[PDB]
DNA sequence: GACCGGAAGGAAGTG
DNA sequence: CACTTCCTTCCGGTC
């Protein structure tokens, strides 16, 4: 499983709100509790050193792929849109 | 396709044409790769691969460092030293 | 503290 | 095989 595909995982359960959720409709969402979602993904992988350094430098590494970009000056917040989506199933 | 990332980069380096991505800078095989993605996107363009980045192309030339083809000119970004000794090894069958 | 991106190297897939 | 892919880990630097 991909980063891409775990974090859609959870913004598609409104129930993970209080972890991450949408904001806005054009793909920016925001992670309300960063080391809950680090310790989620660290879980899922059997990675359980797994922390938010380590899951953005792999969000960063989207960067370049054109998969995703961050919110320039918001806390925790990128956006993952639906060109984003349409690069990650190529 | 066929063709291999040492044998790539050593065409590149050969013509200092290519010299605004890649140059030689020592006499001792260190050369640099002034831009990076220029480098990444003609390797993907030579082996039918469009999403090649300096990322993936990097990690296939630190596969070279036990293979004795290359290694790291360590503090100094982009930058690598090629093993003639190597370079002839991987040049055998 | 976020955020950035270089560099190392593990591990699985490809063709 | 010889990469390709996608990270995980670490870290020095900017802001
Ligand atoms: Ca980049
Ligand atoms: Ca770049
Ligand atoms: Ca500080
Ligand atoms: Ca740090
Ligand atoms: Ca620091």
């Amino acid at each position: 499983i991909q980063l891409w595909q775990f974090l859609l995982e959870l913004l598609s359960d409104s129930a993970n709100a209080s972890c991450i959720t949408w904001e806005g409709t054009n793909g920016e969402f925001k992670m309300t509790d960063p080391d809950e979602v680090a310790r989620r993904w660290g879980e899922r992988k059997s990675k359980p050193n797994m922390n938010y350094d380590k899951l953005s430098r792999a969000l960063r590494y989207y960067y370049d792929k054109n998969i995703m970009t961050k919110v320039h000056g918001k806390r925790y917040a990128y956006k993952f849109d639906a060109h984003g989506i349409a690069q990650a199933l190529q």
